[PDB]
């Protein structure tokens, strides 16, 4: 239309309803003959140990991204005294069901090694900082939901009670096409009486980690290995599974429930070998993305509640390089939960309000310090939220209508930050997303316990998630960081054959 | 970048808030002015079957794709002896609804003749297996949303009475912001008694054939047409329409409702007809995809009962040509839900839940026969369904809080595998998925009942989909499948852009 | 794929599973260093008027779009004489929350002025219909989860109580991952008695203005300007920010309200800035695209009530130019909403149903004539209508089981048709979207009232969007409309690429 | 233990074949066997044929 | 009775027990992180034991 300030091209396009006329081919889509799927039972297992060993049979097959382990269970709880009580069953409609994701959760070290090089990632805390942030709805009910999967939204069980987004919930209770209460996911009970409850059934849950993945899309699988394993480390306690309900329970029972004990038997994963057509030849070499999960976690002793303000700080760490992505979050500490069986069963897992978070980047402060705490979830729901402002900074009143009584507030699972590195800290140049190395941080947030009932100690977190390649070869497995020269960096040419967007796609 | 085993080539993107400096064009909408909407009422419409003789309005117009039927209707019910007592009124406040979608489970065929050439399909079978599988809860609340949608999410309507996601609730008592169950469709009541009842209202609902689709997006509308048809011809049970639950009824165990009188005016299509300008000039003759839906059913002698096991041999069949995809599902065998009124409006749609299944080829044998079940959902999900996976594979547990009654365990609905054949199943070399050859199937699968109350009787179905190009031109019009030839197949030039995930969302 | 019809090319794509090989490139992604957020507190803000003057901190920094407000409140009720009384809080616990969105839904008009040239919405008005129309659940529970954004579906809040969709009611109540009910929004209660209540807050609201955005994507910030400021002028009833319901209150027909008074504090913009990195060159003079929304009404001396048919003309009101949209709805009039406070708080903002809209365009009477109104709403959702069907047209029935009192209706949200102008009404020869000239138009619609509780007078609305170029540069901010002539569009080359499933996403 | 399970599942490098055996069973016991081979491995088992 | 009998102090040599990255060594510089958890049992019988 060159009739605006300076001008420029036009082109016309075709509405929808009418092209109508185009080069319009047909497309014949080829995938390899003799698609297998395995089923690998371990070898080895104990209560505290899964042990898997499985080769690919030849070089030449291409196998499947989506890994996924599956392990039945057998689980008894015993009343205790003296309560007491009590007159009930052991287990209630309301009160109880797995912790979203039973199985991680109770992982110390997931472990496997792709051709003889050894990559793993620690399960246990890093992942339910994972879970909220990148599934949108559609992916919640897709892969994920083989796991119990609904996220914990109440600050505590107790307070939730009998309500319609309750994570411990019924099938009934949730509405159509949404996230399910972790209380509808299968499981038959031998024997439900007061004194005893006997309880089995199936668990599955995906192997997480790169280069594997538990998004929905997904890419190219890894030929050509000669070695493959798995092998997970499971913390002793164990009780962790079970998620419980404080209702009941009274002042100085304290519980009912306690004490468990959890059993397996042997578990089994299950891995997809396609292999190619003999026509279509693929290469002898061939490259892959590759991250890799970092975490320090700081704790100062001091105790805030049952809403005080305060701040912390954690100690210099210094970094090999800038990382992709960078997590931060003020947990429920972990030193105190794990003492007592009460404890460790009846507190979920969710995170205080950040009223503020300023942290400095290399040898440099201030970063952030100015933007209002609302603003925070601003740039991070950019990044792939998927929880409303409501829950993030989590409060909320509700106001009884009876004269002579107080309104209740109820606190709601605050939020985790992130802010990947480029994006949203800025980067003095040329320093890139990959770039070695040295840069040192720190952070210092002040936050806020929201959380009505106990007083809680924290503990601060970062999670940082470094990039590079695995380039796998038989036999061989190089991996990489760094990758570009810092000068190779200051004069690539920016392509506009890309949508940023299209980056996102690739977690992560 | 190069720095890592194989050096890589290097690009830099823009973050997308500086995503300014890049040539940036005016683009102008040209869509050809004369969008209009005919209603075309049915002539011959009789109890039976309604006709529809409807003839664009000149050559140089494109009809476009979504095309529905509207129908006022009028039903009239009668509470039988001797059941009584007959308490209360029949229609109940949550107790009742259209069964989803109504008018389209009913019709045992329709038919429309485009140009001379008649494109046909049989909708009381299939429509239910087509439907869960491509719906993203955006798309299943737009143009689904006009017949009442909401299909059924448990094996006895009995159970889900008190209950936020039953799936025949009135229109409160579904959340914000999701689909509304089958309660919320609006009529109007003329009475409502105990002894008698009698409703009216006009009920929507598409064209569910291809061409013409359901699916939101939309492309190319088909010209130059010069004559069209649509023939619908529907079962003689009719009572079918209605659903509504079991708890009402009583101890022996007869409903209240039986029988009752449907009854139709006279009906009448919808669909528009853009015409281009004489400037954008379209071809005489032009192509169209055109998918046929096919479907296979064996019968088995032979119960299980409520809850106990078993397998089954899907009968042999010969196809010309590989089929894009295909369903497999059991069900519970229709003589039964249509001999007896009660009956017949009581049982939902749902499946059994299939604990494996190993279909064979031709020669090539077994495949898929180490697969967990659950496994099984993964490479589904992928080509679409859409629901969690505690759902498929439906029993689950609600376990009860009082001394000491039993736990009482609720059936879901059996899920129904699909497998893209290119993508999972695996083909010989250089044979596509459309080519033409002899080759025949079996589809051995064990599955067990869930359903509490039930004794089912199974049947097994297996629904094909081929793919072709249809060519229309004026005037005549033309199908032909096995397109490709195999020596072209074999070797045929191997494309990047644009990559799988893209292209099946061209439906399917 | 030789050998159907005319022959058709054919290429081969490879599947997910196995890419495998395609060359692959590491990609730096660098965006420039600086990104902070500095918030402007509004110098010389009253209760009346909001007045911010933000100043860019230098030249060579792009502005990010999205832009909100931050505005500290305090309310203050009381209860009247003389339904009274009247036992229990002011405050219930599922009856009264803030209308949605408040802040500006208050105001008469948001003003801003980029680099010295004025452009302005009128904010009350428009906003409640362009609210409905454009996002998806991904989208509501993303950024503009900021403020209370569930909209009202009931047309009286009579009997929404007590419902779980109920859009004024308490967090909990709200099944897992959906719009959260309004009633959520977090806020201290200072005192709540009968007589007396009182609140203390914050609350935000992403400013809905061109070129300044809020919805999803991101898109390039403007540099470079070297001065902005707003100015909101709310309106002065300002009792209008609250919502009540009506089950509570005296069968003789008065309020518990009473009167009540709102005060701000200080209020603040928080406006993202970021200094592109020193190598990378943005150009001197760089266009946006910029929609000017403007509205006209046309009110009506006769009633009709409770749910009975009429039909409306409009007057001409002549467009100056083609508008890329153009929304209609009939809404329930103002003159009347705005007297006895009571009326004011307690109504809420819907529509009444369309039954047939006939409109005339340029030169022809009787453009969309005879297409069912469930014809029109089709055509719509391709506008991204989103809400389900049976809402829209919203009349829903609801029989109850006890004898012997009929069953009862209940009016819901009417819906708001909107046609997309190039596409959807069809366009003159060599004429489009951006081409400027004077033509008159003028709708005729008729509307059914669902409501039955109230006497309903009408309103109607015609709400267009434009479509120009603006081209900021310090210190110029230069506009157009109307750039392409009506000779250019003839011959502009059709081109594709570019699709127009990309086009509805740049949107404003 | 033949004439009890229900059925015997064994899965041999990853494809699994298997076979039903508690009716199965005595259709192909009473057939291939003569004497000189029921007296030697297939004794193991108390397999004497209800006459 | 049961004596409990003085718990363990373990030492790991850095470089040959903990594992080391490629070009690393005993007295290379400088600058990595350390942190260690690991769980105790109280054994001494008659003494409540902060540790």
């Amino acid at each position: 239309m060159s009739n605006s300030a300076i001008p420029l091209n036009v082109v016309a396009v075709q509405e929808p309803r009418l092209e109508l006329n185009n080069e319009r081919t047909w497309v014949v889509v080829k995938g390899g003959q003799q698609v297998t799927y395995y089923p690998f039972p371990s070898t080895s297992f104990s209560s505290n140990q899964f042990n898997f060993i499985c080769n690919p049979p030849s070089a030449q097959t291409v196998l499947d991204r989506l890994v996924f382990i599956q392990v039945p269970y057998d689980i008894t709880f015993t009343a205790n005294p003296s309560h007491a009580g009590i007159t009930e069953n052991l287990l209630q409609p309301g009160r109880d069901a797995f912790r979203a994701f039973p199985i991680s959760s109770i992982t110390n070290t997931l472990n496997a090694t792709i051709n003889g090089f050894p990559v793993n990632i620690e399960l246990a805390q890093i992942i339910h900082a994972l879970s909220r942030y990148h599934t949108p709805l559609k992916v919640k009910n897709g892969w994920m939901s083989m796991q119990p999967s609904f996220e914990d939204n109440y600050q505590s069980y107790r307070d939730a009670d009998g309500a319609n987004n309750n994570p411990l919930g019924v099938f009934t209770s949730a509405a159509g096409l949404s996230e399910l209460p972790r209380g509808s996911y299968t499981m038959n009970v031998v024997t439900n009486t007061t004194t005893t409850a006997r309880i089995t059934g199936v668990l599955y849950e995906q192997v997480f980690l790169p280069p594997f993945l538990w998004d929905g899309e997904q890419a190219g699988g890894l030929a050509n290995l000669t070695s493959l394993t798995f092998n997970w480390v499971l913390n002793n306690n164990l009780a962790r599974i079970w998620s419980h309900s404080d209702i009941t329970n009274d002042v100085s029972g304290n519980s009912t429930i306690g004490s468990m004990n959890i059993s397996f038997q042997q578990p089994s994963m299950y891995l997809g070998f396609v292999t190619p057509r003999l026509n279509i030849p693929i290469p002898p070499r061939i490259t892959y993305p590759y991250f890799k999960l970092s975490r320090y976690t700081t704790q100062f002793q001091n105790t805030l509640a049952p809403n005080a303000s305060s701040t912390f700080k954690s100690n210099v760490v210094q970094l090999d390089s800038i990382p992709r992505k960078l997590y931060l979050f003020v947990k429920q500490s972990d030193n105190v939960i794990y003492q007592n069986l009460n404890n460790q069963i009846t507190t979920p897992d969710v995170f205080l309000q950040i009223n503020n978070l300023n942290l400095t980047w290399n040898n440099q402060q201030g970063i952030l310090s100015g933007a209002s705490s609302q603003n925070l979830y601003d740039f991070s729901v950019q990044n792939g939220y998927n929880k409303t402002w409501s829950e993030f900074n989590g409060v909320t009143q509700q106001f009884n209508g009876v004269s002579g009584q107080p309104t209740k507030v109820i606190g709601l699972e605050g939020g985790i930050v992130c802010l990947e590195l480029g994006k949203d800290v800025g980067l003095r140049d040329d320093e890139a997303e990959g770039v070695i190395g040295n840069f040192n941080l720190q952070v210092q947030m002040t936050v806020t316990n929201t959380n009505q009932y106990v007083t809680v100690t924290p503990d601060m977190y970062i999670v940082a998630v470094y990039d590079g390649t695995l380039v796998i070869s038989n036999t061989s497995a190089m991996a990489s960081i760094g990758v570009a020269s810092k000068e190779e960096v200051l004069n690539a040419r920016i392509t506009h054959g890309v949508s940023y967007n299209e980056l996102q796609r690739i977690y992560g």
